[PDB]
Formats: structure tokens, sequence, C-alpha cells
């Protein structure tokens, strides 16, 4: 699906341009970026479907765009330089390609079904680490600050920390957090209550890099489940969904 | 102390390229960096003292060097690109200059007392956030994990999130975390069990940047205390401090 993949690449970094020059300044950009991507993909393929924030995440069987104009909202506002656009694409209720741009570091993350995953030219591949005790695991807080998700939050980290994890990292971006996964920079990821536009693109990439992406339970991924376990190995992934 | 400062700067940079180098492969470097700096400065200023990993943080009034060849050790071995070199300087029992160089993303942070703070030649200024509820806070698990130092991490964390804090960030580099604080991309920092060589250099940069660096307890910094609270505003430092 080249013309579309190319539309994704071309837009992800034009958006990525808009956000870099925006970060220099001292919600508008979001919409700007949103309405940029979605209006052009729209009347580029007027009959395609979309799934971005602006129930649920119900993926049909038709060619669907799954978009997050700005991932790293909060980071943006504090100008924490961990900000991203993520454009995923599905066909036949399968994830086709993904394109995730690190606006700051200028790293185009791409992933096509069966054709591998690359960051800036060269190929990516996960780690294969299977021993959780030797692993660097990623996760994120969340927008919602209810005492039930926050207790949750603290519950899973203890489990992961009592699971004897090498180190934990939370960077304010699930999209980039997972791209770290895909490239080997980390060995596992988890999170509850996260929308699927933050998931779609990263998954094809993580998969194409040789990794695994499942439901938190250890079962298969469920886009509407709003959760994830992404790992370097299905072993690692299993250890993580077990703990918690 | 112009002579000295450019000594660390050139070593932070020398060490850095070596780090970036060695990172390129697929901890002997840490020794290479340790020597790389302590050696030179040793010959250069043989009358000086060294505070480094090898009582520990007993600072006199003599001209003393506080060094961490590599901050972000676990990150190194994982290839997680959050690794830093730390060379701090004190004279007459006060912090004089600090130099921190994000090896990978190639940033040389510096700060000299009276002479403000910088990164790559641009003047740094703390954020100026006093509203803890609007704060991006950074911390670190730390070294040990013995249950003692691991349920504290979760008590602190739980407390912080409990205070309706914007977000939490752990990136696996104390000095880099603390540099973000200087830059303005974060609002505060807190940690229990971090050594002075991680903290000497950063405290200088945060101070010269307009930030406040204090003891965990709200009191002033006690370098032999292996703990810190740093923040954009004394206002913030308190709201954090009175959460702990």
């Amino acid at each position: 699906w080249e013309e579309c993949f190319q539309a994704a690449v071309q837009l992800a970094l034009r958006a990525g341009q808009i956000i870099r020059k925006a970060l220099t300044e001292e919600t508008e950009t979001d919409h700007l970026v949103e309405d940029l991507i979605i209006s052009e993909l729209r009347e580029r393929f007027p009959s395609h479907r979309f799934i971005a924030e602006e129930a649920k995440c119900v993926l049909t069987h038709s060619p669907t765009w799954i978009i997050d104009p700005i991932d790293g909202t909060c980071n943006f506002v504090h100008r924490f330089p961990t900000v991203a656009v993520s454009i995923g694409f599905a066909v036949r209720q399968e994830l086709e390609f993904g394109v995730i741009y690190h606006c700051t570091e200028e790293r185009l993350y791409t992933g096509r079904r069966g054709r591998g995953a690359f960051c800036n030219g060269q190929r990516l591949r996960v780690s294969g680490e299977t021993d959780l005790s030797k692993a660097l695991v990623l996760t994120e807080i969340g927008p919602k600050r209810d005492p039930a998700t926050l207790k949750l939050f603290l519950s899973n980290m203890e489990r992961l920390l009592h699971a004897k994890a090498h180190g934990v990292r939370v960077i304010g971006s699930s999209t980039l957090a997972l791209c770290h996964l895909a490239s080997g920079a980390a060995d596992a990821y988890y999170q509850f209550g996260l929308h699927c536009w933050d998931l779609a693109a990263a998954t094809v990439i993580i998969r194409e890099a040789g990794g695994i992406v499942i439901d938190t339970s250890g079962g298969p991924l469920d886009l509407m489940a709003c959760r994830v376990v992404a790992a370097s190995t299905r072993e690692m992934a299993m250890l993580i969904a077990q703990a918690l």
C-alpha cells in the first residue's frame, strides 16, 4: 500500500516539522496537526476509515487510519523533548504499516507488515532478552488521575519491581516508549487504560523488529482492551503478564 | 577558576566521545573514563582531592573534584541512550563549577557560581512552577534493591502521585534528570540514596539556572546525606518536601 505509506511518511514529518518549530515557543498545534493529517488523508482516500482521539477503537475490515497527531501532550507543554506523531494503518482488520516520528530527535520509525522495521535508514531488531531480572521495562502514568488507576499504577510497578526488574522507565510517551522496545533499547512494556491510536503503529514496528505485543493478561492483543504487553521475547512477555 | 573548568569540559567531551564510541559496540569504559579524567587532573592539579565512587562524600575546604565518568550505567549496557559524564568542582567547602555532558545527544551542560548556567551555549532557566499539581517530577529507583530500598520508592512515588502531580519521569540518569530541571523541561527532582558525584555538578547548574537544591527533609543540601530534593521554586521544593 505504497501511495498511502508514502502519504503517512510525508505527513508524519510535516506534522513533525510543525511541532518542532512549535516547541521553540514559550492544544492549538494538536488540532492544527490533527486537521492537517486527517483532512489530507481524507480527501486523498475519501472512502477510508479513521481512528484518532478527536466507545471506542472498533476496527472494521476496511482500510483504516489509526492516528495520534501528538503523543506526549504533557511533555510538549513542559517542553519535555519526548514528543511524537504516530500514524498506523490497517487493512482487512490487520495492522498494515506504522509511522512514528520523534519530532525532537528526528527519528522516523517505520514498520510494514512482513517487510521489517527501520529507524532512520537502518533496520531494527528487538533484544531477545528472556530474563525479566535483566530487563528494562517501560510504562506510563496516564491522564486520568483517579485513586483507582493511581493505586493500580503503583500496584503494577511494585509487582514489576518485586519481579526484580533491572530498571523501570517512564518518559511521557507510549509511542516512543514502544519504539525503544522495537529497537532493542528496552526489553518490555506495559500499561493500562491507553487508547489504540497509541498502540497501532508501534505494534507493527515492534512485531517487525521481532518482538511481541499481547493483552496484559498474556492473551492476544485486543485493540478495544486499552492495554498492552510488548516484549523482546514471548517468554519475557509471559513473565510480565503473569506478574500483575 | 578558568584553568580548571576547561579541564573538566575537555574531559567531559573526551570521555564523552569515548562513551559514544564504546556505546557503539554490541564498563571497561567506565574505568577508561575514570582514569581518563582523574589521571589528567591529577597530574595537572596534584594538590587537589578527588571525590568519586572509588564516608565517601566528606568534602573539605580544599579544591576537590567530584566525578562520575558514566551516569546511566544500566542504560549503557542496554543501549538506552540516556548516559552522562559528570565532573563537579568545589573549593572552600562550596560547590564551584559543574559540567555534565549528554554523550549520546551530545549536550554539554555547565554552570559556574555567579556565572549562570548553560547548555551548548544557551542560557538555562528553571521553569518557575510553584503549583505542584502542575509539576513534571523526576526520580530514580537507584542502586540497591533490597526490600528496604524498594518499598520506599513506592511510598515516595505513591505520595507524589497522590499530590495530584502532573507527571512522573524516570529516565535512569540522575545527573541528566537534574539537568532537565535546569533546562526547564521539568519542575522538580527527588531521590533517596544518590551519591554526591551524581549531585555535585547538577546542583551547581540548577542553582546558577535559578533553581533550588535542598535536602530531602526541606533543610539545605547535605552532600553526605545521599538524598536530594530539587525544584523550580522554593515553593515547589516545599510541596515536594512535605510529600515524603
